[PDB]
């Protein structure tokens, strides 16, 4: 039956390869909420350590006046799926990079199971206020013979059926179909995850994750109070920007160095949007430099309901980029190397030369008077073309950090930086 009601012994599944136990975060922090499996919560902490760390590298590789938008959950889910077929040093690297080894022995050895559990809690909860769904998938070459266990564990644990496409002969048309499926799952918001020419004739498998969020604000903004105003980019140019207005009671706190932290709850209170604004003339860099899940937890736990005036733009951002460079810097070497990569659990027919050529991410965010919409997707390509993509996106001034979190479980669904609010 269900992995949602099941327990480890119910579904005997343990993957092919297993990682060693290192030479237990000393002094467990953040006591778990009620009716919540210890193990799930630990996984939630693992992903949050990846979220902050990944952002750190990401924000370091862009101009400070750039927009950054991602869904670290999606990235984690997709790599965990990828992890199924990993072994030896490729698996250890994934384990460390994603923070999967920074938790207890049992949880560490049962990543996928707990991810299914954690996902059951995220998307399959009986008291929906806001919509939060997810869809996973495997797209593999039509002529190959994949490992049956691999399929089964991936369908059972992540809901990822395996769709056969003709990479070998119709490469270009396969990609489009993958993007069409991704567009479908994200309500036409993420239409182009995989970039032209990335998939080719030597392409074996494409692992995709999709996350979609749409929530109504708990305290709406009146459109008759929304107004226009010029926004001055760093360069010199300006653009129009519809700035919304509202007055009410909201969790807020003025922190160290004058940094303001504001919380905007979606109906239900299960999911909220946190905003982090540096002091008027203060750079975001320091805050971004000292961004650990501990510090974040401190800010949120200091917040005190207060009556205030909220001013925020009606906007839409979108980020699209490749994760190869960043992950490598962060420790993920083997997985992308055609000589050292070791993924022996994907294809039945002993073709053990696989390597992830490139992996793409793409997010979308829209904020308005009614609520907030967000979508995202990760696509990992096994054996295609490593291409060096888009090295230029608009630089604008005075950015704020945005976070779309799930409260009970403390999961960072979406996270980023809005520099250019003009649409
Ligand atoms: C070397 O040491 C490490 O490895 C060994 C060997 O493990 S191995 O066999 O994999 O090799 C570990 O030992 C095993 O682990 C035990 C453990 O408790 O983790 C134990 O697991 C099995 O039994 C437990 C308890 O059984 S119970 O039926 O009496 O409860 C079971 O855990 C329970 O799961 C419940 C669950 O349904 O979720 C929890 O309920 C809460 O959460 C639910 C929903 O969660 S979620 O929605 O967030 O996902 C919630 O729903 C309403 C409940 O409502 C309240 C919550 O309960 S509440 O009261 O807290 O609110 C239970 O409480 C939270 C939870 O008990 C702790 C476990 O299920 S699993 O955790 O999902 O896996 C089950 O696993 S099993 O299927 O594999 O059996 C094993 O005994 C059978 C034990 O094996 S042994 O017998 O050989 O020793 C070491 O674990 S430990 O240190 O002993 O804990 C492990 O150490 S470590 O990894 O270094 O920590
Ligand atoms: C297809 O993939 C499956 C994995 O999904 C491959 O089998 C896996 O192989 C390892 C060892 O070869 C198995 O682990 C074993 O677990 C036992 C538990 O008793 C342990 O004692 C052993 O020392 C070892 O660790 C793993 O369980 C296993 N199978 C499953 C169902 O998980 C299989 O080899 C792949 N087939 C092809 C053709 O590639
Ligand atoms: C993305 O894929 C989904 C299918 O997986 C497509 O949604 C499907 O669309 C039809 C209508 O276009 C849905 O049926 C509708 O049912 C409602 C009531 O439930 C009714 O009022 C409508 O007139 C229609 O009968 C169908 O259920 C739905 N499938 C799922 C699984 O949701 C969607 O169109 C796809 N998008 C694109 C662009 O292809
Ligand atoms: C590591 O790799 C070799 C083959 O490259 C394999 O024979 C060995 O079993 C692997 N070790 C572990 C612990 O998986």
């Amino acid at each position: 039956v269900d992995i949602c009601t099941a327990k480890p012994r119910d579904i005997p599944m343990n993957p092919m390869c297993i990682y060693r136990s290192p030479e237990e975060d000393e002094g467990s922090e953040q006591k778990i909420p009620e009716a919540t499996n210890r193990r799930v919560w630990e996984l939630s902490k693992a992903n949050s350590r990846f979220a902050t760390t990944f952002y750190q590298h990401l924000a370091d590789s862009k101009n400070d006046n750039d927009n950054i938008f991602l869904s670290p959950l999606s990235i984690s889910t997709a790599f965990a799926m990828t992890k199924l077929g990993a072994c030896n040093d490729t698996l250890q690297q994934l384990m460390e990079v994603f923070k999967f080894d920074t938790i207890s022995e049992k949880t560490s050895d049962q990543i996928h199971f707990f991810f299914a559990k954690l996902n059951c809690r995220l998307y399959r909860k009986a008291n929906k206020s806001s919509k939060l769904v997810s869809a996973n998938r495997l797209f593999g070459d039509k002529s190959l013979t994949f490992n049956e266990t691999y399929q089964d564990i991936s369908e059972l644990v992540y809901g990822a059926k395996l769709q056969p496409l003709d990479f070998k002969e119709n490469a270009e048309q396969s990609r489009a179909a993958i993007n069409k499926w991704v567009s479908n799952k994200t309500e036409g918001r993420i239409t182009d995850v995989i970039p032209s020419e990335a998939i080719n004739e030597l392409t074996v498998l494409v692992l995709v994750n999709t996350i979609y969020f749409k929530g109504l604000w708990k305290s709406k903004f009146s459109p008759e109070n929304t107004r226009k105003e010029l926004f001055y980019k760093a360069d010199g140019e300006s653009c129009s920007a519809s700035m919304m207005y509202q007055e009410g009671k909201f969790r807020y706190r003025r922190v160290a160095e004058g940094t303001q932290v504001l919380e905007l709850p979606f109906k239900g209170d299960d999911i909220t949007m946190v905003l982090i604004l540096p002091k008027p003339e203060k750079s975001l860099a320091k805050v971004e430099k000292e961004l650990t899940p501990e510090v974040l937890q401190e800010w949120l736990d200091e917040l005190e309901e207060m009556m205030l005036v909220v001013h925020m733009p009606r906007f839409r951002i979108e980020d699209g980029f490749s994760l190869k460079e960043q992950l490598q810097d962060m420790g993920l070497v083997d997985l992308f190397s055609p000589e050292k990569s070791k993924l022996p659990g994907i294809v039945a027919e002993g073709r053990d030369d696989l390597y992830v050529s490139d992996a793409f991410h793409k997010a979308f965010l829209e904020v308005n008077e009614e609520g907030s919409e967000a979508a995202a997707s990760t696509a990992v390509v096994i054996a295609g073309r490593s291409l060096n993509p888009n090295r230029v996106t608009f630089k604008a001034n005075r950015p704020f950090l945005v976070f779309i979190r799930e409260v009970p479980l403390n999961t960072i669904i979406f996270m980023g930086r809005v520099a250019n609010p003009c649409v």
